[PDB]
């Protein structure tokens, strides 16, 4: 709809006359004025608003009976109005007319024809008018028609270049938002309800992503509201216009002061929440008002004396200091509050505090008579451009000194005050102490420089100055002596054949420095030495492992030598060799990547360009301290929401982008970076958010943690993605490593027995229901099936292996005591053996065991198992009908428990020794030591875990005595009732690791040489029930752990069996970099 809502910028000098010039014609004054409905803002008094926050019209208001000067002073506005919108209307209007000669007033009409109306650099004045007094006039019916023609005039220039009038048509929901927003009582306007507002008005401009930011985007531009786009008080705290001005000038008047005294008068004047009060001082810093000092004090650049305090600078000699100028016609609004927040900084130690004074137009910093350092403005007569001056003494420190302060001078003007890259600068020297100084532009200096020549004077050749005294910043004196170029150890070509490639900034060669291969960045000719000092300043005080350093820079043929990648680029590694990336470094690269966003971050740096091309490898061995680095810190990969081109980068743009890096690096045929051939897609694939499964998709090994990791990252809301220091310590981890896969089984369904095929699949046995029932899991699809096979439940599952006969069967012991035995190759042929006197406990087989809840043990012969109602060989009575057997273990002399017994067995089946275990009860608990054994484990002692124990001992078989103890609950009690340190099952590798299950989601990785904690594995599921040892059908090894995770939900989860490795090497490799991390930004 046809909006047509105007603003009205009144601007000029306190004590213009303007208020009364808008009476009659009708920090700011804002007011309503329907002609066309303006929205008039007058800048009454000194409001910074112009250059702190800055479809309008300018009326330029000044005194002409003041004169000419008063006109100049109006330079700086228009200055300013240009600098933000030249294309916007100026009217000109003089004041006091009535008590004003014509002569003053035909004065500044020369004035203006000569110096702004025929001038560029001013926002060509649209027209002009002279006003006798606000009583009315000619004049001003003159005026008002010109201000009515000129703003229709202004919105048809904005047609032809914008492409909007007066009546432009915007969104009516945008319109209505605004009337929504004129309805607001709040004692605090500050607002964050604006979601429930929107939600009130039913819901317009639904989209949050897109509509929601233009919306807001208008509300500013168009001045109803205000946002404050990195402060924490900007995106969901909207404040009146009234209150943030009114507030912060007030604070103004209410010149060093202390923060807290200034919050005490703040919390009686209006009780802000110390959140928003701190916010608040951070505001005053933005909008010029008062700068942080000290932490406890404000510095309040307006009202500081403006009479430069007598300071007496030591050094007199002309030769013992250096002088800069800096020539401006005129200083623009706000030029010194902000350089002064630059200055405070400047440190020739940062590689006592200082006695700092401040003039308004300078300061002073003291330190030494050794380095100090003086800034401020002098005027000379007969030369109306004013200016700076640098002092410094000449030394070392002085030097760095008056680097750091250049540095931020320009940097300055860059940033704020464009336009005027004016600003002639100009270098003082003498050829004898006790003369006057010359001046000489600092660009004959750099032709001077190039020839590397002494100042040399045209008149008398025995006089010269060596050019570093005059120019110490343009050979680059202030680097720290790291990086001083050494011409002995760089060699370099520049021969067509060593070029690795260009840019704006000139060309990169490959040479070799100190015997090693470098990159030489070359600034060939294009703006050079601001930007090489540009880099300078970022590259130093960035000193991480994950990024490229530089190894020495030298103005001489003004070069940046830095380290060379070895492997090169991942992008090409991705695309040219598969075999290199295997699952270890495909870690490690995300490790070393992830590091350098954490260290970027917290230096406030945003990356804002993460694809494979920009990751550099420096050696594929994937046991190395440094592998991957980020290149050039300081396309079709955006995050969404910046992609929309409509809001700022940060660090959660960085993040995302970062997702879609791990999302490249799984799978690693780059298949979305193939899909960039077709960027049609591409490009939208991103925007849309929805990317296929990268498993499933692409036929990628599972590798879940990571592929959670990447949804988690991956996420549309900027607030809900992860914060990169997080992601690292996602990254880091050793589970996220060795954990290679995890199904979940149908709900209610649960299993109290494995039996994996050595040969890729899983037979399940079933305790949730009350009967047989046998399951089957198939790991190559997870694939799920379940049949109902007996009677009674099963307790116990067993492989009888024939590769002889070619054949395998199951054999299924269960409650009734019978045992069912199914052929593996076909499930047609079942049967059942000599029925047990009693339960089945556990089996084991070569022969088939039968250990019975009696504490009979039946021994089957071999291939006897396969005829139904088959008897077994022979039968021992161990234990009796209380003491079942309940373990059969074996690593050719058999083990196992009985009760509170450890028996042993022959090749004869013949018992070799009855251990009786009770009698540990000296140690420890009784009621631990009295229970029946659980588990046996075999090594070069017995590892003993008793039912409901918390503690496994350890039993030396060649004495048959009690060695040690080993406490489950201690190790949990070191770690800060799911903790009920209950000891489940025990699985022993024979690289000394051992695998201890408990109670809890827990897994204790013991070290059997030392009897130590290499980790606690946890937050694994509700309980673990088994553990198995397992080779896959790609013959690597894995455990298997299978756990309730209570909902009886259950699951078996699938690790590589080398975990404990793992877990020291990356605790290592994690050290080595911290402790590198250190030692470079410590050398600085
Ligand atoms: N002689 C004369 N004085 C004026 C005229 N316009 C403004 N002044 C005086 O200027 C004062 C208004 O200043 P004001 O606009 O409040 O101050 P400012 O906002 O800082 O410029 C009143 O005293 C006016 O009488 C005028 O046309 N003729
Ligand atoms: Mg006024």
């Amino acid at each position: 709809v046809p909006y047509n809502r105007m603003k009205l910028m009144i601007v000029g000098n306190t004590g213009s006359g303007k208020t009364t010039l808008l009476q009659q014609l009708m920090g700011i004054d804002v007011k309503d004025w329907p002609i066309l409905v303006l929205n008039v803002w007058d800048f009454a008094g000194r409001e910074e608003f112009y250059s702190t926050h800055p479809r309008a019209l300018y009326l330029a208001v000044y005194d002409l009976s003041k004169g000419q000067a008063e006109v100049d002073a109006m330079k700086p506005w228009l200055f300013n109005i240009k600098a933000r919108a030249s294309s916007s209307p100026v009217i000109l209007v003089g004041t006091h007319l009535d008590v004003s000669d014509e002569k003053q007033r035909k004065a500044c009409m020369s004035k203006i024809t000569k110096e702004l109306l025929n001038k560029r650099g001013f926002p060509a004045i649209r027209d002009y008018h002279f006003v006798n007094a606000t009583e009315e006039s000619d004049a001003l019916a003159k005026l008002r028609k010109t201000i009515i023609n000129e703003s229709l005039n202004f919105k048809i220039r904005d047609q032809l270049v914008v492409g909007q009038l007066i009546p432009d048509c915007y969104v009516e929901l945008e319109k209505i938002i605004l009337s929504e927003r004129k309805n607001v009582p709040i004692e605090f306007p500050v607002i964050d309800r604006k979601r429930l507002l929107q939600l009130v008005r039913e819901n317009q401009l639904q989209l949050d992503e897109n509509e929601l930011p233009h919306a807001v985007h208008f509300l500013n531009e168009s001045g109803v509201l205000l946002h404050f786009q990195a402060l924490q008080l900007s995106d969901l705290y909207f404040v009146e216009p009234k209150w943030l001005c009114k507030i912060m000038a007030q604070i103004l008047t209410v010149g060093i002061i202390s923060r807290r005294d200034v919050e005490k008068f703040l919390s009686k004047k209006r009780k802000f929440p110390k959140n928003y009060m701190s916010q608040y001082f951070k505001l005053l810093e933005k909008f010029q008002i008062a700068l942080p000092i000290g932490e406890e004090y404000l510095l309040v650049p307006s009202s500081l004396s403006d009479h430069r305090p007598v300071i007496e600078l030591p050094h007199c000699e002309n030769s013992e200091i250096i002088i800069r100028l800096y020539e401006m016609p005129y200083f623009p609004m706000g030029f010194w509050s902000r350089l002064i927040n630059r200055l405070l900084e400047i440190s020739p130690y940062m590689l006592l505090r200082p006695n700092r004074m401040y003039w308004r137009q300078g300061i002073y910093l003291n330190w030494s008579p050794e380095a100090y350092c003086l800034v401020g403005s002098e005027v000379l007569d007969n030369h109306p451009e004013s200016f700076l001056k640098i002092t410094v003494p000449s030394c070392r420190k002085g030097c760095i000194l008056l680097g750091q302060v250049v540095d931020h001078i320009d940097s300055l003007m860059e940033e704020w005050f464009p336009g005027l890259l004016l600003l002639k600068k100009w270098a003082l020297y003498s050829f004898n102490d006790g003369e006057e100084h010359q001046k000489i532009l600092l660009d004959d200096l750099m032709k001077k420089a190039e020839e590397g020549d002494l100042l040399v004077n045209p008149d008398q050749p025995r006089l010269t100055i060596p050019i570093s005294q005059i120019a110490p910043d343009l050979i680059l004196a202030d680097l720290p002596r790291n990086i001083m170029l050494n011409n002995d150890e760089l060699e370099f070509e520049q021969a067509p054949e060593f070029l690795l490639g260009d840019g704006s900034f000139g060309s990169v060669y490959r040479a070799a420095y100190e015997g090693e291969e470098v990159a030489v960045k070359i600034f060939n000719k294009h703006t050079s030495l601001r930007l090489l000092r540009q880099e300078l300043v970022v590259l130093c005080h960035l000193h991480h492992p994950s990024l490229i350093s530089l190894l020495a820079a030298g103005i001489r043929p003004r070069m940046l030598v830095m380290e060379l990648a070895s492997k090169g680029s991942l992008d090409r590694l991705l695309q040219q060799d598969k075999a290199s990336l295997t699952r270890t470094l495909q870690h490690r690269i995300a490790l070393h990547v992830a590091d350098g966003l954490r260290y970027l971050h917290s230096a406030m740096i945003i990356y804002r360009d993460l694809k494979p091309h920009n990751v550099l490898l420096f050696t594929l061995y994937p046991n190395a301290a440094i592998i991957a680095k980020i290149a050039d810190y300081g396309p079709g990969f955006r995050a969404p929401e910046v992609a929309r081109g409509n809001v700022i980068y940060n660090q959660q743009a960085d993040v995302y982008s970062f997702g879609l890096l791990l999302y490249d690096i799984l799978t690693t045929g780059g298949r979305i970076v193939e899909g960039l051939k077709f960027p049609n897609e591409f490009d939208e694939l991103e925007i849309q958010g929805k990317l296929p499964d990268p498993v499933k998709e692409y036929g990628c090994a599972p590798w879940p943690m990571v592929e959670k990791l990447i949804k988690q990252c991956l996420k549309e809301n900027p607030q809900e993605r992860p914060t990169s220091a997080q992601v690292f310590d996602i990254l880091n981890s050793a589970e996220l490593v060795c954990l290679t896969r995890r199904i979940l089984l149908p709900k209610n369904v649960i299993v109290e027995c494995m039996v994996a095929t050595h040969h890729a699949s899983i037979w399940l046995g079933c305790g949730h229901t009350d009967r047989g029932q046998l399951s089957f899991l198939d790991l190559n699809t997870e694939g799920y099936t379940s049949e109902e096979v007996a009677d009674s439940r099963i307790l116990c599952l067993a492989l009888v292996h024939l590769p002889v006969e070619k054949e395998s069967w199951i054999v299924s012991g269960t409650q009734s005591g019978t045992l069912l035995v199914i052929n593996t190759e076909d499930g047609k042929k079942r049967h059942t053996l000599e029925k047990m006197t009693d339960s089945v406990t556990c089996l084991y087989c070569n022969f088939l065991l039968v250990g019975t809840a009696d504490g009979k043990l039946a021994i089957f012969e071999d291939k006897t198992v396969k005829l139904k109602g088959a008897a077994p060989l022979k039968i021992l009575n161990i234990g009796n009908v209380s003491t079942p057997l309940m373990c059969l273990s074996e690593s050719n002399v058999m083990w196992g428990g009985c009760g509170t017994k450890i028996f042993s067995f022959s090749n004869d089946f013949t018992i070799q020794k009855l251990i009786e275990t009770r009698t540990s009860q000296l140690f420890s608990y009784a009621a631990f030591s009295d229970s029946n054994i659980i588990t046996v484990v075999v090594d070069t002692a017995l590892y003993i875990a008793k039912q409901n124990s918390p503690v496994v001992e350890v039993w030396d078989k060649k004495t048959e005595k009690l060695c040690g103890l080993i406490d489950c609950v201690h190790f949990l009690r070191e770690v800060m009732m799911s903790y009920s340190g209950r000891v489940k099952t025990l699985c022993l590798q024979k690289n000394t690791a051992l695998w201890i299950g408990t109670g809890g989601g827990h897994i204790l990785l013991l070290d059997l040489s030392t009897r130590r904690l290499i980790r606690v594995i946890y937050n694994f599921c509700n309980s673990v029930r088994v553990m198995m040892t397992a080779q896959l059908g790609s013959l690597k090894n894995v455990m298997l752990v299978l756990g309730y995770n209570r909902e009886i939900q259950s699951c078996l989860t699938v690790w590589d069996i080398n975990l404990p490795h793992e877990v020291q090497n990356l605790e290592k490799h994690i050290e080595v970099r911290k402790e590198l991390a250190e030692k470079m930004r410590r050398t600085s």
